[PDB]
């Protein structure tokens, strides 16, 4: 990986695995979503930061950076042994916050085959409060950004800006008792943002899986899972085939995501 | 990746991904395993098989391979952004089957950081029975494999080729009504072998984790966890070093799906 000759951008090729790919052979959305997360990482290193691509200030307030929304667009995902190129930048949306896009290409032909953005929020670590970002902050960062609007999705009032209602009850599928293990924490032992992903879908028929193939995925993160709690899945459809999805812990059936999906006729 | 140059073993780099490690920022024993696979699979494709690594007559007669057991040691754990060179070959051991051999390098220094062995058995995908290599098959694979014995663990009387004992009643440890998710699946709907070592660690107390480092993992399989079937992890310590006893076994009826062992050492 590198970053790009402005500096203003990095990329990085992935080769996909065996165990990488689904039932058709080709990467899975939650795949698509961990070599998004490793180009962002690897994008952080490449300029001295840092998963909280955090400044010496912000480790000094005990501040970090955690995904408020993620939505991803795929045209065609990429089979087992195929090359994929990913581009991702960073920008700042005032205080409220930073977005990360990105951009998938197909190695052999350049066409873009998927496109994904992320809208992130300053956070104070223990007191989990919102302290929105300061100037002394976002200055520390403006000089890894483009200046110039540079937006993976430029349409006017586009899929990812729309906003998730709340599922009510009863909900047309669901998946209960959905709990975390070592594999789906990550290095500060948290649960990994592509597991909530990988929840919601888990509420999706097998016969809507096998049938068709996921377009578009949006996920609002409104609260963590802390590794010994039980989530509950819940999906409607709302109809191509679109679903609206809950994820709540299954005691008192606290919110922790919303959702929806779009799927195509195979 | 890339066949040696005698064409009898396989090469493959790998860098160690963000996503892939854990708390010491270190790669798992789960992303060895996975990518122990990884590298098997791609030895199978560069040398035309096709992840059951099976020829058109394997194929014809419905015969797939499947993993009897799979037995880890690992020195020293791959850190984040490092790449680990990983090297894989097949030998039959006559009619049981074949085993399949890794050894895990330091890609800088060039030393050894962890090897792994594996035995592998031929069955029918659609009865599930058992049956010895036909020597029609087993001579389709002797030209990818070396004649001379090559072994990744060739002690006297070593910890890979050790008889594992059923856990008793009650357990010290335990973690219940484990579930696998689409996630845990491999291309052909059915569960990864690289969940039930995650399922195995899974009753493994937090304070054993955080004080010491997975050594040795030595796991049998013996039942394949359906999508639907619900697993119970069960742990107690055997033993400086940490040693314990694992079994699997399906929440209902007490069915054993898989029986292992491993061993810690002191942080
Ligand atoms: C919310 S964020 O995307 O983690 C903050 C950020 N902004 C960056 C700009 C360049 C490189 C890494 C960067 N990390
Ligand atoms: C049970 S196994 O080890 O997966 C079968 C096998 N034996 C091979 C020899 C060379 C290349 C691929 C090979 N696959």
């Amino acid at each position: 990986g590198s970053l790009t000759e402005d500096g203003l951008s990095y990329k990085e090729k992935f080769v996909v695995r065996s165990y990488e790919v689904g039932s058709n052979k080709t990467a899975t959305v939650e795949t698509i979503a961990n070599l998004l997360q490793e180009v962002g990482c690897n994008h952080a290193q490449s300029v001295g930061f840092s998963g909280f691509a955090t400044t010496t200030t912000m480790r000094k307030l005990h501040l970090i950076w955690v995904t408020a929304r993620m939505h991803i667009e795929i045209y065609k995902y990429p089979a087992w042994g195929d090359v994929v190129e990913i581009e991702t930048w960073c920008q700042s949306e005032g205080r409220i916050g930073t977005r990360r896009d990105w951009i998938l290409k197909d190695s052999v032909t350049g066409e873009v085959t998927g496109r994904a953005t992320s809208k992130w929020v300053m956070m104070n670590q223990d007191t989990r409060r919102l302290q929105k970002v300061s100037d002394d902050v976002r200055d520390e960062y403006l000089v890894f950004c483009p200046q110039e609007p540079r937006l993976a999705f430029p349409e006017e009032n586009n899929r990812s800006l729309k906003k998730i209602p709340k599922l009510e009850d009863p909900a047309q599928y669901s998946m209960i008792g959905l709990k975390p293990r070592r594999a789906d924490l990550d290095m500060n032992q948290h649960v990994n943002n592509v597991t909530y992903i990988g929840w919601v879908l888990e509420s999706i028929p097998q016969e809507i899986v096998d049938t068709h193939e996921l377009q578009v995925i949006t996920l609002d993160y409104r609260r963590e899972c802390q590794q010994d709690d039980v989530v509950d899945s819940l999906t409607t459809t709302t109809s191509d085939s679109q679903f609206l999805h809950l994820l709540r812990l299954s005691g008192d059936g606290q919110e922790i995501n919303r959702g929806t999906t779009l799927w195509r006729k195979k």
